[PDB]
């Protein structure tokens, strides 16, 4: 019936905190310990970093 969106995957690389637009930049690039997926978070969420959350499989950590 209807298709879904999950099957579906795009390579829209924002921060975790906000979302600026450092698709492919020099930003914080980790390897998620829980499924992997690499998490760009930019300069400014260094500060943010006491308390993140992968956007991927909303993973909140610190």
């Amino acid at each position: 019936g209807a298709m879904g969106s999950e099957s579906e995957q795009r390579h829209a690389h924002q921060c975790v905190s906000c979302g600026i637009n450092i698709a492919g930049m020099s930003a914080a690039t980790f390897k998620c310990p829980d499924c992997g997926q690499e998490i760009s978070r930019c300069s400014k969420c260094r500060k943010q970093s006491n308390l993140y959350e992968c956007p991927d499989c909303g993973f909140m950590g610190p």
